[PDB]
């Protein structure tokens, strides 16, 4: 029984209505594990976030209606959880544990608009104790990888090279990218400069690329992200 891994970003959800249309959408998509970026939930009102079909949910937020992330795990998954690593500023979280005696390593990342590489690899060097060869590293990036992750195909910056090297020094790669060398597809779309991008990202360990059977974009009316989502062997 294969595992599936979404994630995306909400742009909020201090709205019933949104939570109640988020809510079907998670149940039409059916994910094993669900990563969340921009909830925009404060510390004081995470209980606000519930999903039938997905009782464990694991959020880290800051004070503010800023950020915020969640990881939902479906009641169907049999998940035993053995460490969660929350920041206190709500732009990511680990979740490590095992789903059918496989052990697993989520890291969901909301990285900001502004110097967003060089926080990731701040993020990596914070938690690198917790990276392994079952890890996975999903979310709103903010950030192209590769030149084909922007309509526009400019080289990366030096920021995302020295990340895209710290990934590669972890043996981590963009799983989505090794899936699908030549893709051109994009997961958001900046309307003052007519440009599109994939700052949306699937990375994980080079021992699980075996394991990934199939990713791919979801568009969707609830947020300006795409969704990407991932299946599991
Ligand atoms: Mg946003």
């Amino acid at each position: 029984s294969h595992i599936t891994i979404l994630t995306l970003n909400i742009n909020g959800l201090n709205s019933a209505i949104k939570r109640h249309r988020l809510a079907s959408w998670i149940k039409s998509q059916d994910p094993s594990v669900c990563c969340i970026q921009e909830t925009h939930l404060t510390c004081r009102d995470t209980h606000r976030l519930k999903i039938k079909g997905w009782r464990k949910i694991y959020q880290a937020n800051g004070k503010q209606k800023k950020a915020g992330v969640a990881i939902l795990v479906s009641d169907k998954t049999d998940f035993k959880p053995t460490k969660i690593k929350r920041d206190k500023e709500g732009h990511y979280i680990m979740v490590k544990g095992s789903i059918q005696q496989e052990e697993l390593t989520i890291l969901n990342i909301y990285a900001p608009n502004t110097g967003a590489p060089r926080f990731i690899k701040q993020v990596l060097s914070d938690l690198q104790r917790d990276l392994d060869s079952h890890t996975l590293i999903m979310g709103d990036f903010n950030t192209p990888l590769s030149t084909l992750d922007r309509s526009t195909r400019q080289k990366v910056n030096k920021d995302t090279q020295e990340l895209n090297s710290a990934l590669h020094q972890a043996d981590l790669i963009d799983i989505y990218r090794t899936l699908h060398p030549k893709s051109t597809e994009y997961t958001f779309f900046s309307a003052p400069h007519h440009t599109y991008s994939k700052i949306d990202h699937i990375v994980g360990s080079k021992a699980l690329l075996s394991k990934c059977k199939r990713t791919e974009i979801i568009t969707n009316y609830l947020s300006d992200h795409s969704a990407i989502k991932l299946e599991l062997r």
